[PDB]
């Protein structure tokens, strides 16, 4: 019948945040699966899901594009954010389930591939062994560390990495993320005490980097336009591949861009054409970060090309499990203005037994898969014996 | 100790839609309520405030912009409708909270009172007769019912009411509303049809309502720029208080206002500063429609202020239960800049019931109250007593 | 009754200026007051407020948002500037009183408290000690003594200190400051003279502060886009917190702005929303600096909001009396998006005479208090044991 | 000496307000006159004039710009407003004295005279008459009064007039003014009422005025740009020679200028080329009004040459005394770029008391005075016949 039977949630620990996943159903036996995320500031996305899934029963799994122009139509005054990741999580079940239904990789559905293999960075470096070192080993804890983290990626012949923002010197290494509220500070001034333990932090990882392998800075919301300037200042004469800022203001974004000497990358919590395009038009980035995950990857096809329009290459915005690197996988391998793709490099001790397939890396390249669907499906009796805990990431 | 104790939120059956509370519990033992919806297009609303409540609990009471502040960061990357809507709830529990613990109305905390009543306009008159008639009677199924109703809004001395777009002549009465995919007809075009139809039905408004009682069009997201000049064009010779069109194109807007021989009001889904500072940049409104229920009235109060600056007058958007318009009420009560507030005069036969407290309207106009708070508590055994259905509104 | 049955005007001796106050009595015999100025380019602020005050007797005391958009109203010709001096300050004592009638501090009354310490910058360091040496001790007089002062400011734990514009090598050391006719050049040119002593002043400053103390520079008005861009040339590899311009000249302020290494603060004299929307619309600011005072705290509000929307932080304008510093401390403590509180540590011999509580500070931060209204009052019978002299500050 | 000896003011009753004058004496015996007010919003002047002019003292009478100069820099950070006209009012007492000193009318000193004669309109007509009765007969008191005054205009050969806005069918005739708060309504909604007012009285006045003396109407600050393009609207079939609409907002008038049929006046509460620039740079005018008593005559001189530039027009803003009139007329007499000059016809029975010589009119127009100074003088013992009350005007 090519009919949807069912849409389900599945939900699953990822230590510090949970892993959330579409399971949609086809009258044929097929099943189609996405990975989606609440921890990064969207609880809801679940409900929203839960919601639109029972329209779409009864209907073709062909007619992704139709499902996604009703859904924007009954959501339509509510839209982005936890309403429009909602949509994209089913829509990027929808590709799974027809992709194979044609049994055919999901970038068959995308224009068919354009590269075979895709450079990475390893992102959350070392991030993710300051941070949540219970889960991701091992634990780093002083400069000598982070050299060490940076040394260790240039001999797994990773070409890139990128961290965050870290205070050395006032007690135990820590983050600074105060736009997330770590610590709570809503000014989000930007002081002496910031901008001196950047510069020790970045200069340990290009000591560990050696001169080849790039250092990519990611200050996601953590400053005012004022404080972004400061840093980039600070860190003119730093060699950075980007330096990465969120902002909601695109005439500021634009001034710290115009002030930059090194490329701006920004947008990986935007939606849809609407919402990139006045960053666009202010000329305020030179790669545009795009959630796929959030947007459903038709929905990313559309606004790749609206960038390739402005001679701005795109870059995936990929955090998560590896369901997720698979889905941005497929589109990242058939954009043709490509920057990058982000990938993080450390996983869960239990991340391979949650999928039937893992991604293989080769030379600092993910090599993109050529089975049905997006190249990997959770593992049902997996995810039950790693229940979920109750929210986390920013939540926590 | 002015702390919180306890965020609950609790839902009862309107009809057609649920109507949703915020139960806030302080030390002393205030309660201070809010009224939220998730029928217009905004499913995950409660699980946004079940997160964010477990972070106020134990918080002061009093401190609602710092809750805001940290709210906005845990957030940030999920900003705007449905992670807003619930953050805008909360707020809305707490200024209540903050009230009745100073034993003032809310308006005492939003600069005082500057008027005891609010001149209305009677909304969807006779949209609610129409498409829900099993709840708001008499029924209208023709145009003769069309008159009536604005006769009866002029006899019960309402000096303005506002209708939608509606189809007389392709068989039963029906609304016309392709923009929430009713019908599912996604480029919104407007044929002669519709042209024809909305003169029809104005026309018979009009002779219902005699020339001095004014009458108000709200087109909602039912067209694009193209099709909104055609029904202006079409228009031209009505007396129109304003045409209401809601808008993510600030430019399109703009066109369509400045080729307008009647006022334009716009913005009732957009939250913050943020979102309304494109369309007035580009001066695409006459009037500002602010929703206080989703923003949070003192988030609103900002909004306010900026229209203000503009010389922009903003309108509350009020189509809920009791409670919200008490919240509007108060907000109304404070704000220099008011253009007019909305109000539905067609209630359920239960909703007197749900609510310690009814709105009161004499000559036209909505009487401001003086009692702690925002005028009205929900009552929790009447809630009891009108169980939830699934999600109805734009979502049935 | 809640009515204010008085609003009165009280004067006291500053040494080079005099403090003015206004004094608002309520029908319950609550006190409201305020803090206001003359000497800084205002002459007739005393006569708007004893003609408005007039008007407001009989009034409720609650009602200040009304009471504005009266004001407004009557004054609307000639508004900004004295009148809106005037204005402000029956605001302030307005909120004052209102505050004191709630029996809370009046940062309750603006959102709550989000936090219960400010930094600040000690302003006016050395320029006190150097153009008011009879009131400010010890008196600097050379470049020793500049340098002495940064010392002090560091050893009594300020992380901030704002110098102005000083003549070292052309007899006894003075203060330039043409843009208020000291001396008479009103083409304002900026020569070698002026940039060498600024360097020379600075090279001091920085000797004394060390390292880690931040410096801020304050221009004023004293000189054109061309002078301030040749400062600002000369000044390129000093590290300065931020350069302090005022201009009327939104487009000639973006222009040096965007030429700047420095951050640029402005708009200390600006009135409103209105007035600071072409400067935030230009790009022309990386901090706004709000007049409290001069506005009212609640028009401050909404200044705030507005940059907030912007991404500016704010920053008070404080360099009066400690009422003024307390209705500032109240405006800090609720504003989110807060920069920094400026504030003059010199005071004079009486300062502490004067008004029931003095500031506290530790370890560079003011320490918000808890009383009911803004947290010190004027003291009736030690403003007349320091008679007023005829007008100074900037009309001396 | 030519050395200035003394500058006072100088006040008497005008009915519902007072007068004010500058009186400057040289040492060589030449007392300069100008005429100001503050019941136009605007509490203060006085104050600053007497503050000011104790700088002037000792200085020469010749140097006006000088003292211009110098007065800008001493009141920088407060200026515009009271202000401004403090230093307008004593730039015009300087050149009245500069002139008689060269035995010359002002004219001689603007550019010398270009016309002999200026056409005026009738202002204030019949607003004197409806709104100060007591004062201006014959009284005003219905649509037929209305008539009748605009045809006294026609017969005594006036070419123009200029009304505001009237409520004739609720109760006693009276105005609208709430952008002045009478009524208090501080949102400035237009309704019905309003528009069919206006109708009435505008239908009124062309029955008595005939088919070619010109209507001018005055809307001051009684709308939002809603409003305004409301009444433009309604207003679009009659002929007027101008729609005077007074603004903050030079986008918000550019708008209604874009959507007007009939000619837009504005600007006369703007001070100096600075105020005017953004609504020349928006096309928001097509006659650009003047009030040089406010910014002084040097001044508007440098505004005219401005508004020449951008091929605008220019009127004085004159509804004061006599020797306003005369002052606005040495002005009118060298601009080139002059539209028209307003005057009131209707004087208090003691206006010609207080002044050596009264404005003479033939044909419609002005005469241009050729004695020493501006062509009129103030009668010291006239004054003190006519004691002043306390403020009147918008302060009434
Ligand atoms: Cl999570
Ligand atoms: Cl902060
Ligand atoms: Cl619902
Ligand atoms: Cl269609
Ligand atoms: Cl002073
Ligand atoms: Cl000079
Ligand atoms: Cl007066
Ligand atoms: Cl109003
Ligand atoms: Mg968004
Ligand atoms: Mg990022
Ligand atoms: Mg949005
Ligand atoms: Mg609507
Ligand atoms: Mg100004
Ligand atoms: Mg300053
Ligand atoms: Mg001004
Ligand atoms: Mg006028």
């Amino acid at each position: 019948s090519l009919k949807v039977v069912s849409v389900d949630t599945l939900c699953c620990d990822a230590g510090w945040r949970n892993y959330h996943f579409v399971k949609l159903t086809t009258d044929e036996g097929i099943v189609g699966w996405s990975e989606f995320d609440e921890g990064f500031g969207s609880p809801g996305v679940t409900a929203v899901i839960e919601q639109l899934g029972k329209r779409l029963v009864g209907a073709s799994v062909m007619e992704h594009e139709r499902f996604f122009a009703e859904a924007y139509c009954l959501t339509r005054p509510a839209t982005g954010g936890v309403v429009s990741e909602g949509i994209g999580a089913i829509e990027n079940a929808l590709l799974d389930a027809k992709a194979k239904t044609l049994n055919v990789p999901c970038y068959e559905l995308l224009g068919g591939k354009l590269r075979d293999r895709v450079p990475v960075y390893w992102s959350h470096c070392p991030t993710w062994r300051i941070n949540h070192p219970k889960f991701f080993g091992p634990p780093v804890t002083d400069l000598d560390g982070v050299k060490r983290t940076a040394e260790e990626a240039r001999e797994r012949q990773f070409r890139a990495i990128k961290t965050n923002i870290f205070i050395h010197d006032d007690g135990p290494l820590h983050a600074w993320r105060p736009g997330f509220a770590v610590p709570f500070q809503p000014a989000l001034n930007v002081d002496r005490k910031v901008l001196r333990n950047l510069r020790a932090h970045l200069e340990a990882l290009r000591d560990g980097a050696g001169p080849d392998v790039e250092i990519l800075l990611d200050l996601n919301f953590n400053a005012k336009p004022e404080g972004y300037l400061k840093i980039l200042r600070e860190l003119a004469d730093f060699d950075l591949f980007w330096v990465e800022i969120d902002s909601y203001s695109p005439q500021g974004l634009a001034y710290v861009r115009n002030h930059s000497p090194h490329p701006i990358s920004s947008c990986e919590t935007l939606f849809g054409i609407r919402e990139f395009k006045p960053f666009f038009d202010a000329n305020a980035v030179d790669v545009a970060i795009v959630d796929t995950i959030w947007n459903g990857v038709w929905q990313s096809m559309k606004i790749a090309a609206f960038a390739d329009a402005h001679d701005i290459n795109v870059a995936p915005h990929n955090f998560y499990g590896h369901l997720c690197t698979m889905i941005n996988a497929n589109f990242a391998a058939a954009v043709p203005n490509l920057r990058i793709m982000e990938t993080d490099i450390d996983r869960l001790a239990w991340e391979d037994e949650l999928f039937t397939h893992a991604p293989e890396y080769q030379n600092g390249e993910l090599i993109i898969p050529d089975r049905p669907g997006w190249g990997t499906d959770p593992v049902e009796e997996a995810i039950l014996a790693h229940p979920p805990k109750v929210m986390g990431g920013l939540l926590q």
